């Protein structure tokens, strides 16, 4: 019914065998055959398929409200599966600020093998519209995008793959199954870099993938047994675990990225902040309508690369480290770690300011994050 | 200083920080920074590098002669990684008899990104010599292949692959790192599935990769960060451990592989027998010049198919699975298991008949494999 | 500062070496020494120290707010480490309806080595004092009990024990350091099936014990390093990592808890209800004045045993199953399942009726739960 | 049939269910029931019964031709619940040199429950005859004992407990069942601590016990269940993977130890060897007799402190850390590391000199391992 029991009771996450409330572990490669061709239970080789990692598959078609899930080595291992979809000569439209691993991927390997790419501003469909060619096909978003937070229409970027012959596909990421579900919408592929908050405990590296398309499912399964970049058991256990607690977590931080953003607009050393909860967000209307809550992650613009490094050093219960959705806070500097190899003059264009700096909101309580980020920026 | 002793002391699997005389496992997806782009032992995110992945990469560096390591979440992921250094429009010479999941990746994957392949019979080298277009760029060869045990010469493929500016990769899986290693015939990566014989347990699919070229290593670095088809730390952990015992497990496999062999040639309900070590097997001389062992898969002919049934049911010792380089002995029927789809008048042209049996030899006692086969053959 | 922060930056659970966000799992069992006695971090051996078990113990040291924590592999091997405290004629005072683990472990193996016990109603403290014998050495009260959860005062209880010399231990097992912490009201040991609320997952067994006594800790130590009830490295990481996620757990739980008590109440399949929460439960004030929340295990009369047996049947998300503290709310029938070996006559006169239901609450949706029992008392 | 075929086959070790050639990781704590009472498989709680750890149980009943076996979470677990099957009062005989481990359980923790103990000589076996008291239960010997290699004889010593009504236990760990099975010549129970040779890669703590006896086994799990030692799942399948290569890791190893005892007898910086191959060794007919086989360990005689420090310094290969059974060679001064509580005067009159040395042969090359230790020697 609803979703905090769905986390617990959706997929088969349980042994059909013993009953063990929680899914075995198969630290297995291979399966013995009765008979030549006859599987006791459908499992032949792990890279094929492994009884852990399906569980992990069944849970993520389920939450997103698919029928066949994948579990990849990595998120972008799960985004190379998908653009392995393609052919030489085809086109991918893609939103301006996708993730640095996806325009890398794409830009420094795929186009390599004579996939093209375009880059563009979804945050107005018809700029999707504009820029498809004879020889698009597919459409890939992410929403909302790192780290300025930028919001794409799913529902009309669904219509204009469908009218348009597009494989549609979107990083959902930053909002989880909780919160938004792309297949709902009309999407034909959505994604996740389990890494962050499905796992939630910053112990696991992964990817996920769902759809409802069975011919998309079926060449899907062909390149991850092809290509093997597949999710192991210890790690597909370990999300199968983060994810049952994924409504309490995405909750929490969801109750503090609302006191933390009214602490920043109050604050006289922050300037612009960037979240789609905010009235005046590009797209807020967009988002309200296609998700019921908000991601955890925020940025927000101090003065100066100085003053992100205090910000930095004066804050108790925010944690200096790559990646989001862990139970802990963290903060980073985009410009500093994430955006460097970018000439300053076109970060600032881009609006990723030296001041820049984005939090992860994690599940520590409320009040203790609202005063220890007020505190430090207080020290500005 | 000898084989046994470099795989215990081989490679960095310790701790230095407690002294854990193994390699922790780090289930961990990202690591703290003291301050802004400083690493406290050079480490940032899991998917870039992670220290149990880092240990088994010393590992196989070393015990192929290498400088660099890399490990994949699957051997097709370590090749389809490899295969990832070339562009659209690049040719690839291959033996003829190339494993079915590379020949998959190759013919149904990458020729889609427009790599071009050729398969040629590598036992006689001057084919390669013929076969290599203005485009070509790599040399892809396995030595011994699956499942007749052709012997490709690796010092003179090297020296061809210099002299005409290709990358020379070697399938090193069949003979492992204990008896056979291609870089130091010159060869410019190595690669295994270590699914195999190096895990050695039937408990990790994994893949893993050595160079000494600075270059390529820095560019599978790239290939492996951006598509990220990596191992995960508890894979990683139990490869490190399989490896300790693999001289004593090929050892002994090399023992009853001897055994199994005479029996085999005397026994009157077997036609043909398939492996390097029998003196009259094409490049005999090549394979005892480049390896100083054996691998453990062994094909040989009996009449028919009902035979090769017959004899998997009377065998106590021989289980029937998909892999191979268990501690168990394995046996299969190729034209059954992995070569069905390819018609029957076809498969006869190739000599996987109907009654081709392949067998992977275990640690089990040598005399219980030897009379266990034998017993069994003569219910035939 | 705040508990739910607490949660996630108490206790030493990164790794100073590498910065890892998560304690390395150290599946190892001896350690290397750079000169004889010199010991690189403080460890020598696993069964003495391991750095994982002690990530543990420093968390459950820190949420308890005491200073050595000891981590076993089960609830059960917390208790006997904690009785082996005692010599042979001893005395032990515990409450009348301790956990039947604890009191299989007492009357049919500590007796056995002289120990002499006696349970009695600790509900009214002065049963305690009347119960001191010249022999008496220890006070161990569970708070509150199981399945009728009656509840004792905890600070009576250790002001009793300091008068008299005894050793005061609790098992917080139901209400976690989340919400009642022992040590802070006056006792000396506190202990804890870790198995159940803590670990939250239902998939590790494991005892957690800690004390500010050094002299107490001293003496744990020595048990412990002596018979070997020690957790492993896996099993602690896992309640590392379950931990992170306690305080929302239980705070679900115990919304949940609020509005099934409601539900049950007013329903007229159901009769007596226990729970302390409820305002005219025994010790009502006591357990308010000496928690701040509740535990999620509620018991409850329907008529019969066929109206308990149709219960379990007819609900859609209660499970089955042993054990409590897990994601999933499990149902029980303490006559058929945990008293059954009780003769029926005794059973009843304890309140154990054939219809007592018990539920532990897990995370499920709150209207979910009240919904589902509701209807499946319906049916009644 | 043979050793090394019983070691892959022996035990139940693949998954009925799947077909997974590997035992699952059970990582829960419980099962569901389709009805009350009603158990899928017989599980219903992980401390009672875990089908990983069934798995390992199976296998170490099979090695030593028992019924019934039993996995600790470490050997001094095991240990205890072997001796809590006596009651206050009752006396155990234990041979004179018993691992510290056992000293230190018996006579700081099990004496203050009344058990009463005597360590005589058990060389010569009518020790053990006079030492029987009318309230001795339990006959306790390990053979060969540490640090000096002492011998007893296991048949007699059954001969004699079965006459006196005694329990008889044999603590096997130094030769293995691969070696030496004391269930075959009588004894009641056997255990290791399968931290050593049984695990064989320094990565598991774990103890195991066996036994024919149904109600000693009984007893045994009631023990087992009431205290709860149990062993983990992960740790059960580390072990369960460290057993396949047993046959092969124990047979590398003599191989060494009787290079190496050459080479020590031979040099003249060594004065006396201890290990049972010797000749001249006491009770070298008595281990020829009841074992197939050598433990890799040995203690021989240097000057004194100084030169035992040194030759640890000079090795290459022999490596200073506690434990033995690793893959590595290990070097230890056992009156610096496990005997230097006693006082010095003592130590020398038990033959535990200044200089006395205890290496565990580990599977290095066995030319490396002569060799290294040869060339430290020489530095002498
Ligand atoms: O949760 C929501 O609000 C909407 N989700 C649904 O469509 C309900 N739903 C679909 C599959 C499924 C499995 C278990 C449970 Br419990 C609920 C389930
Ligand atoms: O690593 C990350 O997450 C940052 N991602 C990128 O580098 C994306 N990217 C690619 C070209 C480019 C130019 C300006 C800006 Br602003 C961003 C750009
Ligand atoms: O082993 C052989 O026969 C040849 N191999 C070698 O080149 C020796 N060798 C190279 C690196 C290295 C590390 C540890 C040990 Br121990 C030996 C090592
Ligand atoms: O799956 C496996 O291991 C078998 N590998 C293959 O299918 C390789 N392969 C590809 C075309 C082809 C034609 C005849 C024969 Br014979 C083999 C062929
Ligand atoms: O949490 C409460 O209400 C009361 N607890 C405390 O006494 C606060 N406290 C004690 C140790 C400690 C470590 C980290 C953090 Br964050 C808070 C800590
Ligand atoms: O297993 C469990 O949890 C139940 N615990 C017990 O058996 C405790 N116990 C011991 C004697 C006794 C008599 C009546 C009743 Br009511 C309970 C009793
Ligand atoms: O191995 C020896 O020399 C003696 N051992 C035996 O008694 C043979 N034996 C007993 C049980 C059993 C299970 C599998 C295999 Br294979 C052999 C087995
Ligand atoms: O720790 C270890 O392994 C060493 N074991 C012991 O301490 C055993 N032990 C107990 C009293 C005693 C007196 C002299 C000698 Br010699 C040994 C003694
Ligand atoms: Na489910
Ligand atoms: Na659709
Ligand atoms: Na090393
Ligand atoms: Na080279
Ligand atoms: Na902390
Ligand atoms: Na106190
Ligand atoms: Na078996
Ligand atoms: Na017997």
């Amino acid at each position: 019914s609803n979703k905090k029991t769905k986390l617990i009771h959706g997929g088969h996450t349980t042994d059909d065998y013993t009953g063990a409330v929680t899914t075995p572990i198969y630290q297995t490669s291979t399966y013995l055959q009765d008979d030549i061709g006859d599987l006791r239970q459908g499992y032949e080789y792990s890279r094929t398929a492994n009884p852990t990692r399906s569980s992990v598959e069944s849970v993520i078609a389920t939450l997103e409200n698919g029928k066949h899930g994948f579990a990849f080595s990595s998120g972008v291992a799960a985004i190379s599966a998908v653009v392995m979809l393609l052919d030489k000569g085809d086109h991918i439209i893609l939103n301006s600020d996708v993730y640095g691993g996806t325009y890398r991927a794409l830009t420094k390997v795929f186009t390599r093998f004579g996939i093209e790419v375009d880059f563009v501003d979804t945050t107005h469909t018809d700029s999707i519209v504009q820029a498809i060619r004879p020889t698009t096909k597919m459409l890939f978003i992410e929403t909302p995008s790192n780290p300025l937070l930028r919001v794409t229409d799913i529902k009309k970027s669904a219509e204009i793959a469908k009218e348009h012959g597009l494989i549609s596909v979107v990083d959902n990421t930053f909002m989880t199954p909780y919160y938004q579900n792309p297949l709902d919408l009309g999407i034909d592929i959505v994604l996740h870099s389990a890494t962050k908050y499905l796992g939630g405990h910053s112990d696991v590296v992964a990817g996920l993938v769902a759809t409802s398309d069975d011919k998309l499912a079926e060449r899907l399964a062909f390149i991850s047994n092809s290509t093997g970049g597949i999710l192991g058991p210890q790690d597909s256990y370990l999300l199968v675990r983060g994810i049952k607690t994924l409504g309490l977590r995405m909750e929490q931080i969801n109750r503090s990225v609302i006191e933390i953003i009214k602490m920043l607009q109050a604050h006289p050393a922050v300037q612009q902040v960037f979240h789609p909860s905010i009235e005046s967000h590009l797209n807020h209307d967009v988002h309200m309508a296609q998700a019921d809550g908000h991601t955890g992650v925020i940025a927000f613009e101090v003065k100066n690369t100085e003053s992100a490094k205090q910000l930095i050093k004066a804050t108790s219960y925010y944690t200096l480290a790559e990646s989001l959705g862990a139970v802990e806070s963290l903060i980073s500097v985009p410009a500093l770690m994430t955006h460097a190899s970018i000439p300053a003059d076109i970060r600032a264009k881009e609006g990723i300011t030296d001041g820049l700096v984005r939090i992860s909101v994690g599940i520590e309580d409320t009040e203790d994050l609202v005063d220890d980020l007020k505190q430090a920026l207080d020290t500005l």
